[PDB]
């Protein structure tokens, strides 16, 4: 007998659930329509505690405060902006957190699998600029292994893990301030 998707993805959540907080190595790419203007592949992590997540890709240094807020230095404009994203904007820059919080948006679906590994498919109920989820995750334990969101445009947002790790979050990795960065040009979105 085998789980569910939704079993699946609430097995997978519990290896994102260490209290003190959670480290995601990765590398990521994201192949345009007609591979126009894509983005080559390139290296990042994630810091996760609670709704609180650190990203670190790109020239991009964001935090999102878990609750509608999120925050990122971009070191190759020299700005820090300051926003209110939807709920598509944060699954496209942190696929993980389709397991970190309740969402009532997606229908859960098994794919076909991989070898030793599973494969989950979420797509949205009404319309959000998302075509499909795909998580993969480890079929002996459910441990995520990658992630590929498709745009409804055809774009790839492709995640692969290349670690998981246990870490101790400080409540400051989760905030950016204005004076950390000297001569930066602040940017409020909201």
């Amino acid at each position: 007998m085998q789980r569910t998707a939704e079993g699946e993805l609430q097995a997978a959540a519990k290896h994102l659930a260490n209290p003190d907080g959670t480290r995601i190595d990765f590398q990521a790419e994201t192949i345009a329509p007609n591979d126009m203007g894509s983005s080559p592949l390139s290296s990042g992590s994630l810091i996760l505690k609670g709704n609180q997540f650190r990203l670190s890709f790109g020239s991009i240094t964001a935090v999102f405060d878990g609750k509608k807020t999120l925050s990122y230095y971009d070191a190759s404009e020299n700005t820090l902006n300051i926003s209110h994203p939807t709920n598509a904007e944060l699954a496209m820059i942190n696929p993980l957190i389709i397991l970190t919080r309740s969402e009532a948006g997606y229908r859960t679906a098994m794919l076909p699998p991989t070898k030793g590994g599973k494969v989950i498919g979420l797509t949205p109920k009404t319309a959000n600029g998302i075509k499909q989820i795909e998580l993969q995750v480890d079929s002996r334990d459910s441990r995520p292994t990658g992630a590929m969101i498709t745009l409804e445009d055809g774009t790839k947002i492709v995640t692969k893990i290349t670690g998981i790790s246990r870490t101790k979050a400080s409540p400051g990795l989760f905030r950016l301030m204005k004076k950390d960065y000297p001569g930066v040009e602040v940017v409020d979105l909201r």
